[PDB]
Formats: structure tokens, C-alpha cells, sequence
RNA sequence: AACCCUAACCCU
């Protein structure tokens, strides 16, 4: 019954775009507030993956954040 | 209406349809969204959301307690 | 359902 998990996001280059922000200041916020690892595969590859690990909670905010920037 | 894609382990995907995708009808009659996973028996598998963002998140928090099952 | 469990669960 692990309390920590990792989910992979598999995402285009423009989404991964804003998701960093202008010098990273997004995920880096995205990094403090929701306590989840975030990592953001590099290369500005075309199609690239995000992975989330830590406490289900944590992950659920950065979650959150990434749709609600994908929305933005 | 948004689409998010997870990148999935076969075995994962196993817990997520359920025994004769009971689980999986579950999900998409609770949390309204669409949802879809990739064919085969594939061991890296693709798991499409896709709905207004509340489905997406019903969507993902059930998908959230598979993983945690 | 059943002496019916686990391990693998394959849907649309």
C-alpha cells in the first residue's frame, strides 16, 4: 500500500513550454507549493515526459497546477 | 476540454481496467471523461483523459487510488 | 456461487 507514487505525463514541446515558465520560475513554484518531484525531460524533443513522484497528495497539486497552466 | 496523456507500465494498466474492465467502465461512468488506453499487451502503455477539467480530475484521483492499491 | 483464494485484472 506505498504512500509514494510516480505517474509519467507524456506532453507536446509548447505545453512543456509553459510549464517551465521564463526561466523555470513556473515548475520551480510548482516544485515549492506541492512538495511533488518534478521531472521534466530534457531536449526540446517534440514529445516529451513529465514525471511526478512523491505522496499522493503531493502529487495531486502538481497535477493541478499543470492543468490549470495547460488551461491558462 | 482538455487532453492529458499518462505514460503507463503494463502491469499498472492491468489494476486499471479491472477484472473484466469493471474498474475501468467505473471510471468512465463516475468521472464523465473519456477516457482511453492504447492497444496491445504492450509493456509501456498510453492512457488518454480527455473532458471538462473536472472529469479529467475525477479521472485522475481514481486512477491516483489504483496505483496506491 | 462455489470448500473460491491469489495474481493478474485487457476494457473501449
Amino acid at each position: 500500500k506505498n504512500v509514494t507514487l510516480t505517474i509519467r505525463l507524456l506532453m507536446h514541446g509548447k505545453e512543456v513550454g509553459s510549464i517551465i515558465g521564463k526561466k523555470g520560475e513556473s515548475v520551480k513554484k510548482m516544485r515549492e507549493e506541492s512538495g511533488a518531484r518534478i521531472n521534466i525531460s530534457e531536449g526540446n524533443c517534440p514529445e516529451r515526459i513529465i514525471t511526478l513522484a512523491g505522496p499522493t497528495n503531493a502529487i495531486f497539486k502538481a497535477f493541478a497546477m499543470i492543468i490549470d497552466k495547460l488551461e491558462e
